[PDB]
Protein backbone atom coordinates (compact mmCIF):
# COMPACT_ATOMS: atom_id res chain seq x y z
CA UNK A 1 0.00 0.00 0.00
CA UNK A 2 2.04 2.70 -1.46
CA UNK A 3 1.57 6.28 -0.56
CA UNK A 4 2.16 9.34 -2.86
CA UNK A 5 2.46 13.02 -1.52
CA UNK A 6 -0.83 13.40 0.07
CA UNK A 7 1.19 14.26 3.97
CA UNK A 8 1.51 17.45 5.13
CA UNK A 9 5.12 18.14 6.58
CA UNK A 10 4.22 19.71 10.25
CA UNK A 11 7.40 19.18 12.67
CA UNK A 12 10.53 16.66 13.19
CA UNK A 13 10.79 14.32 16.14
CA UNK A 14 13.77 12.59 16.24
CA UNK A 15 17.20 12.27 14.56
CA UNK A 16 20.38 10.42 13.95
CA UNK A 17 21.46 9.30 10.03
CA UNK A 18 19.00 6.23 8.65
CA UNK A 19 16.06 8.84 8.94
CA UNK A 20 14.63 12.11 10.45
CA UNK A 21 11.22 11.50 12.13
CA UNK A 22 8.69 14.18 10.85
CA UNK A 23 4.99 14.48 12.03
CA UNK A 24 2.83 15.35 9.53
CA UNK A 25 -1.23 14.46 8.32
CA UNK A 26 -2.22 12.20 5.61
CA UNK A 27 -5.23 13.72 3.78
CA UNK A 28 -5.47 15.80 6.64
CA UNK A 29 -7.59 12.67 8.11
CA UNK A 30 -5.42 10.89 10.50
CA UNK A 31 -2.12 11.93 12.50
CA UNK A 32 0.85 9.86 11.30
CA UNK A 33 4.99 10.07 12.10
CA UNK A 34 6.93 9.75 9.14
CA UNK A 35 10.35 8.88 9.18
CA UNK A 36 12.20 9.92 5.85
CA UNK A 37 15.50 8.23 4.80
CA UNK A 38 18.44 10.07 3.22
CA UNK A 39 20.32 9.70 -0.11
CA UNK A 40 22.89 7.08 0.64
CA UNK A 41 21.50 5.62 4.04
CA UNK A 42 20.14 2.00 2.05
CA UNK A 43 19.37 0.68 -1.03
CA UNK A 44 15.96 1.25 -2.63
CA UNK A 45 15.85 -2.54 -2.70
CA UNK A 46 17.45 -2.53 0.50
CA UNK A 47 14.94 -0.96 2.03
CA UNK A 48 11.92 -2.26 -0.02
CA UNK A 49 13.02 -5.21 2.03
CA UNK A 50 12.63 -4.24 5.46
CA UNK A 51 9.32 -2.61 4.61
CA UNK A 52 8.28 -5.79 2.64
CA UNK A 53 8.05 -7.53 6.30
CA UNK A 54 7.28 -4.48 8.82
CA UNK A 55 3.66 -5.10 6.40
CA UNK A 56 3.71 -8.63 7.22
CA UNK A 57 3.41 -8.46 11.15
CA UNK A 58 0.77 -6.82 12.84
CA UNK A 59 -0.21 -6.94 16.59
CA UNK A 60 -1.86 -4.16 18.90
CA UNK A 61 1.38 -3.68 20.39
CA UNK A 62 3.67 -2.58 17.35
CA UNK A 63 2.84 0.01 15.96
CA UNK A 64 0.93 0.08 13.17
CA UNK A 65 2.11 1.65 10.01
CA UNK A 66 0.51 3.32 7.23
CA UNK A 67 2.18 3.91 3.70
CA UNK A 68 5.53 4.14 2.06
CA UNK A 69 6.70 6.83 -0.03
CA UNK A 70 9.07 4.61 -2.99
CA UNK A 71 7.04 7.53 -4.99
CA UNK A 72 10.54 9.41 -5.18
CA UNK A 73 11.70 12.37 -2.87
CA UNK A 74 12.47 11.74 0.67
CA UNK A 75 11.71 8.16 0.56
CA UNK A 76 9.57 7.93 3.62
CA UNK A 77 8.18 5.51 6.17
CA UNK A 78 4.78 6.50 7.32
CA UNK A 79 3.21 5.08 10.70
CA UNK A 80 0.58 5.91 13.03
CA UNK A 81 1.68 8.63 15.27
CA UNK A 82 1.95 7.18 19.18
CA UNK A 83 0.95 10.56 21.03
CA UNK A 84 3.36 9.69 23.49
CA UNK A 85 6.95 9.85 22.53
CA UNK A 86 8.79 6.74 23.10
CA UNK A 87 8.67 5.05 26.67
CA UNK A 88 12.40 6.35 27.26
CA UNK A 89 11.38 10.23 27.18
CA UNK A 90 7.88 9.59 28.60
CA UNK A 91 9.90 7.50 31.58
CA UNK A 92 12.21 10.77 32.34
CA UNK A 93 9.18 13.13 32.72
CA UNK A 94 6.12 12.14 34.48
CA UNK A 95 8.69 10.42 36.96
CA UNK A 96 7.65 9.47 40.16
CA UNK A 97 3.59 9.51 39.85
CA UNK A 98 4.33 5.80 38.51
CA UNK A 99 2.96 2.76 40.45
CA UNK A 100 3.61 -0.95 40.20
CA UNK A 101 0.84 -2.49 38.48
CA UNK A 102 1.26 0.15 36.20
CA UNK A 103 4.82 -0.02 35.31
CA UNK A 104 4.13 -4.05 35.06
CA UNK A 105 1.44 -2.97 32.83
CA UNK A 106 3.64 -1.93 30.15
CA UNK A 107 6.18 -4.53 30.28
CA UNK A 108 3.91 -7.28 29.06
CA UNK A 109 2.42 -4.61 26.04
CA UNK A 110 6.01 -5.03 24.98
CA UNK A 111 6.13 -8.41 25.95
CA UNK A 112 3.17 -9.27 24.10
CA UNK A 113 4.42 -7.52 21.14
CA UNK A 114 7.88 -9.64 21.70
CA UNK A 115 6.50 -13.05 21.56
CA UNK A 116 4.71 -12.30 18.82
CA UNK A 117 8.20 -11.26 16.98
CA UNK A 118 9.82 -13.89 18.32
CA UNK A 119 7.78 -16.07 16.88
CA UNK A 120 7.15 -14.53 13.92
CA UNK A 121 10.80 -15.61 14.22
CA UNK A 122 12.22 -12.23 13.76
CA UNK A 123 14.97 -10.96 15.61
CA UNK A 124 14.06 -7.35 16.85
CA UNK A 125 18.10 -5.84 16.78
CA UNK A 126 17.49 -3.20 19.32
CA UNK A 127 14.58 -3.55 21.76
CA UNK A 128 15.16 -0.69 24.23
CA UNK A 129 13.33 2.07 26.04
CA UNK A 130 14.19 4.03 23.36
CA UNK A 131 12.41 2.08 20.90
CA UNK A 132 9.57 1.43 22.31
CA UNK A 133 6.36 3.89 22.35
CA UNK A 134 3.97 5.12 24.35
CA UNK A 135 0.35 5.51 22.82
CA UNK A 136 -3.40 5.51 23.42
CA UNK A 137 -3.58 5.48 27.33
CA UNK A 138 -0.89 3.25 28.64
CA UNK A 139 -0.58 1.38 25.72
CA UNK A 140 2.79 0.38 24.82
CA UNK A 141 3.61 -0.57 21.23
CA UNK A 142 7.17 -1.67 20.15
CA UNK A 143 9.00 -0.44 16.82
CA UNK A 144 12.19 0.73 14.55
CA UNK A 145 12.58 -3.32 14.46
CA UNK A 146 13.18 -4.97 11.33
CA UNK A 147 24.38 -0.14 22.36
CA UNK A 148 26.03 -3.22 24.05
CA UNK A 149 24.31 -2.20 27.47
CA UNK A 150 20.96 -3.63 25.93
CA UNK A 151 23.37 -6.73 24.45
CA UNK A 152 23.78 -9.83 25.85
CA UNK A 153 27.33 -11.67 26.15
CA UNK A 154 26.51 -13.63 23.03
CA UNK A 155 26.64 -10.26 21.29
CA UNK A 156 29.47 -8.90 22.72
CA UNK A 157 32.25 -11.38 21.76
CA UNK A 158 30.43 -12.89 18.79
CA UNK A 159 26.88 -10.72 17.52
CA UNK A 160 25.24 -14.33 17.85
CA UNK A 161 21.85 -12.55 18.71
CA UNK A 162 18.92 -15.19 18.45
CA UNK A 163 15.74 -13.66 20.13
CA UNK A 164 16.79 -15.19 23.26
CA UNK A 165 19.59 -11.96 22.46
CA UNK A 166 16.76 -9.97 22.95
CA UNK A 167 15.68 -11.41 26.03
CA UNK A 168 18.16 -9.74 27.75
CA UNK A 169 18.08 -6.43 26.13
CA UNK A 170 14.40 -6.58 27.41
CA UNK A 171 15.43 -7.16 30.44
CA UNK A 172 17.50 -4.02 30.62
CA UNK A 173 14.99 -2.15 29.35
CA UNK A 174 12.73 -3.80 32.24
CA UNK A 175 15.14 -2.53 34.68
CA UNK A 176 15.00 1.15 32.68
CA UNK A 177 10.94 0.89 33.17
CA UNK A 178 11.40 0.27 36.55
CA UNK A 179 13.71 2.63 37.44
CA UNK A 180 11.57 5.15 35.76
CA UNK A 181 13.93 5.92 32.87
CA UNK A 182 17.38 5.35 33.93
CA UNK A 183 20.71 5.03 32.07
CA UNK A 184 21.87 1.33 33.16
CA UNK A 185 25.67 1.13 33.36
CA UNK A 186 26.35 4.68 33.23
CA UNK A 187 29.27 5.18 35.25
CA UNK A 188 30.49 2.61 33.45
CA UNK A 189 32.83 2.33 30.09
CA UNK A 190 31.47 0.15 27.21
CA UNK A 191 34.97 -1.67 27.44
CA UNK A 192 34.31 -1.85 31.21
CA UNK A 193 30.35 -2.62 31.21
CA UNK A 194 31.18 -6.08 29.32
CA UNK A 195 33.50 -7.14 32.47
CA UNK A 196 31.49 -6.04 35.62
CA UNK A 197 28.55 -8.16 33.78
CA UNK A 198 30.89 -10.84 32.32
CA UNK A 199 31.99 -11.37 36.04
CA UNK A 200 28.21 -11.66 36.69
CA UNK A 201 27.36 -8.15 37.84
CA UNK A 202 23.59 -7.36 37.06
CA UNK A 203 21.51 -3.76 37.54
CA UNK A 204 20.65 -3.38 41.01
CA UNK A 205 17.64 -3.99 41.74
CA UNK A 206 15.70 -0.43 41.22
CA UNK A 207 13.06 0.13 44.05
CA UNK A 208 9.93 -0.12 42.41
CA UNK A 209 10.90 -2.98 41.29
CA UNK A 210 9.81 -5.88 42.87
CA UNK A 211 11.20 -8.95 44.60
CA UNK A 212 9.88 -11.44 42.19
CA UNK A 213 10.60 -8.64 39.53
CA UNK A 214 13.77 -9.30 40.29
CA UNK A 215 13.47 -12.64 39.71
CA UNK A 216 13.11 -12.33 36.04
CA UNK A 217 15.40 -9.46 35.63
CA UNK A 218 17.84 -12.14 35.91
CA UNK A 219 16.18 -14.95 34.09
CA UNK A 220 16.55 -11.96 31.30
CA UNK A 221 20.28 -11.79 32.38
CA UNK A 222 20.88 -15.43 32.68
CA UNK A 223 24.73 -15.99 31.35
CA UNK A 224 23.85 -18.91 29.02
CA UNK A 225 20.67 -18.54 26.51
CA UNK A 226 19.36 -22.44 26.74
CA UNK A 227 18.15 -21.23 30.40
CA UNK A 228 17.12 -17.87 29.68
CA UNK A 229 12.70 -18.27 28.82
CA UNK A 230 11.25 -17.26 26.00
CA UNK A 231 9.38 -14.28 25.26
CA UNK A 232 5.99 -16.97 25.21
CA UNK A 233 6.55 -17.86 28.44
CA UNK A 234 7.29 -14.86 30.07
CA UNK A 235 4.02 -13.06 29.15
CA UNK A 236 2.84 -15.96 31.69
CA UNK A 237 5.17 -15.07 33.96
CA UNK A 238 4.50 -11.56 34.15
CA UNK A 239 0.54 -12.21 33.70
CA UNK A 240 0.78 -13.98 37.07
CA UNK A 241 2.85 -11.07 39.30
CA UNK A 242 0.28 -8.68 37.41
CA UNK A 243 -2.06 -10.70 39.45
CA UNK A 244 -0.78 -9.49 43.30
CA UNK A 245 2.45 -8.16 44.26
Amino acid sequence: VIDPSELTFVQEIGSGQFGLVHLGYWLNKDKVAIKTIREGAMSEEDFIEEAEVMMKLSHPKLVQLYGVCLEQAPICLVFEFMEHGCLSDYLRTQRGLFAAETLLGMCLDVCEGMAYLEEACVIHRDLAARNCLVGENQVIKVSDFGPVKWASPEVFSFSRYSSKSDVWSFGVLMWEVFSEGKIPYENRSNSEVVEDISTGFRLYKPRLASTHVYQIMNHCWKERPEDRPAFSRLLRQLAEIAESG
